[PDB]
């Protein structure tokens, strides 16, 4: 396999530089790395490798990976190759992958446009094989730069895997019979499509509203607030799938079921021993929906009420009322009010200043090992 | 078994009351629970069950489980049975176990005395089978009360299990040849004796120093500070094993190796996606020892320096210098200085106000699945 030969070369260079992350911007190291990439029999031939070599060789004057990113962003081919430094994707150093794109609904791509690339990984170097690495953002490159039109990649094959391994099991164990009818027995190509809708809507809505990110990112990194912002955009996407009549009805209801099942179940159990940011927000959703009539618990089993669309709309309306006050108060004051809202519906420990898994999902974590 | 019949009856009542935690102090609920316990053909006739029934029936005027705790604290037999409400042990509701005590070193128990009970669980109800539940504290009972002479139980069999599942594989992969020779191939009884020394020294040293717990507990629940207090006491126990000549020399060195291996390795990888309280402090230890000459990294593997006992003494001295200022400054000022010390040697994200696994242990988590 030609691609296996290329990836073998990347993986061997990756091994050699594993102890040198502190030198990844040192020009002496970069010159040596660049020279080794250039001399790699198969890798060095590749246009994208020549671009990186040029970027690396010039880094002391221009600390940018402009040529590599121009290649990627223009989709000159379906390869990604660069030097990465992403603190939350620690497995990534010198990495390579080949991807395949997924079909997109024309109305979705036009009306909710963003530079998002839902793809399947065909082959990749070792750092990309970690289950941690589910996406790739422009600032993950060593230059740390992101522009609004840089392509952002989501590895949909990994979300399909997570849905099949975790979400399906949770639907069967936690939800009333018939809760997610379109998802039952749905094949991978179907979940793949719904997942691609989900990430497209996710990226689009992050940039909408009165406190979009990246503009207000540094106010939305505390665990509960990072989770709440995730939930704001995924509820927004849920409601688009319910309300936008220009989306194909069958595909939109599937995407709705998918986003709802992911946020109501899989994300709700994430994190050990404490909920991570996604789980805090998903437990907020669980308790809000329970309290406000969107779901019901009958003997430990979740029923989706027919009124759930109205309650999801009320929930998003409530978040938007809190954020709208950015126009008349400080971002710090809005933060405090977002936290107060979160804490009314989660298990916040004031002395630890952190959260506990609410008992409902703690028991599910125990029962299913999730 | 008669015991098997008792526990079956407990598990069945536990199932009946699973949805009712919000009523666990309601007298109408307690009157009914007490009656069902009293009528349990096997469980109801146990002396500890008579004690719980009396406590529960009297709870409206005496919100304490005094008769149950008197039975347990006086070790009238080796059964534990109560109604529990421990937010960090959410699996515990109505629970029952039988335990076996372990050999005890006379000097250790006299010089470092505490009401600690290192025991093995022989049989138990479902709540006690959770791997989360490694110990049982007096305030875990629904009355929420603790007294300085209440017995505190540690389930040593679970620490043996964790040692053999995580620590052993970590020693092999991460430690230089010959780092922990007394632990190599050690049988479960040997690990059990080391673990019982560890928990005894742990409980003892929590009450020593200038900021002991429980007195200063509410200042030591923030994740980094909770971990740093764990590490203060375990480094103290480490040094006791090295320095106290009236402890048996073979058992003392074994306990030293055990405690060091647990804090250097097993606790260092705890928590997903972020380190938990133990892991933050263990990564503080790792980086402190690296920079101050107590360990060295050669080929991704940790060598323990002969000078390590002196560097551990320096580390504990440093913690004790910060805590000593409680006598001239506020608890809050001490907290800030404990955090500043922690953050110098850990990966703190100031925008998230939380920690990331340091790269050394992130890589080990990926490689070994820990
Ligand atoms: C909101 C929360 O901080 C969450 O992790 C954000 C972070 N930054 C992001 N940036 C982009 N482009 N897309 C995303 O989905 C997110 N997720
Ligand atoms: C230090 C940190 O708070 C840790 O979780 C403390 C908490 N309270 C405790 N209380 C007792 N009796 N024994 C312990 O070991 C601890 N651990
Ligand atoms: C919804 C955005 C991403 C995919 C999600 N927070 C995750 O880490 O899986
Ligand atoms: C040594 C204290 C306890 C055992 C440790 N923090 C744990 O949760 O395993
Ligand atoms: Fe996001
Ligand atoms: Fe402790």
């Amino acid at each position: 396999s030609p691609t296996a030969a290329v990836i073998a070369e990347v993986d061997e260079l990756r091994e050699k530089i594993k102890g040198s992350r502190n030198s990844f911007r040192d020009q002496s190291f970069l010159d040596q790395l660049a020279q080794h990439i250039a001399d790699a029999p198969h890798l060095g031939r590749q246009p994208i490798a020549r671009a990186l070599v040029e970027d690396l060789r010039g880094y002391a004057s221009e600390p940018r990976l402009a040529a590599v990113k121009a290649h990627i962003n223009e989709e000159r081919d379906q390869h990604i190759f660069s030097l990465f430094d992403a603190s939350y994707f620690p497995s990534l150093s010198l990495e390579y992958l080949t991807y395949e794109t997924l079909p997109t609904n024309p109305h979705l791509a036009a009306r909710y446009a963003s530079p998002t690339m839902p793809v399947n990984i065909i082959a990749s170097s070792k750092g990309f094989q970690s289950r941690v690495v589910v996406a790739l953002f422009p600032e993950n490159h060593i230059d740390g730069i992101q522009r609004g039109d840089d392509l952002i990649f989501y590895f949909i094959n990994k979300f399909v895997e997570r849905h099949n391994r975790i979400t399906r099991k949770m639907i069967d164990a936690v939800m009333a019979e018939g809760s997610f009818p379109l998802l039952r027995g749905a094949d991978d190509r179907t979940v793949e499509q719904a997942s691609s809708w989900w990430v497209r809507l996710h990226e689009y809505h992050h940039r909408q509203g009165d406190m979009p990110i990246p503009e207000f990112l540094r106010y939305k990194k505390l665990k509960p607030l990072a989770g709440l912002e995730e939930l704001r955009v995924d509820v927004s996407g849920m409601l688009v799938c319910l309300n936008d009549p220009e989306l194909p009805a069958d595909e939109a209801r599937l995407a709705y079921e998918y986003i709802l099942s992911e946020r109501l179940l899989r994300y709700a159990v994430e994190g050990i021993p404490r909920p991570n940011y996604d789980a805090v927000a998903s437990q907020l959703l669980f308790n809000y929906l329970s309290e406000h009539g969107g779901i019901e618990l009958h003997g430990g089993v979740i029923r989706l009420c027919p009124e759930l669309p109205a309650v999801l709309t009320e929930f998003l309306d409530r978040i938007q009322r809190i954020e709208q006050r950015i126009h008349t108060t400080s971002a710090e004051e809005v933060q405090q009010n977002l936290l107060e809202f979160t804490n009314r519906y989660t298990d916040y420990d004031p002395d630890a200043k952190d959260y506990r898994h609410i008992p409902f999902f703690a028991e599910i974590k125990e029962r299913l090992g999730v």
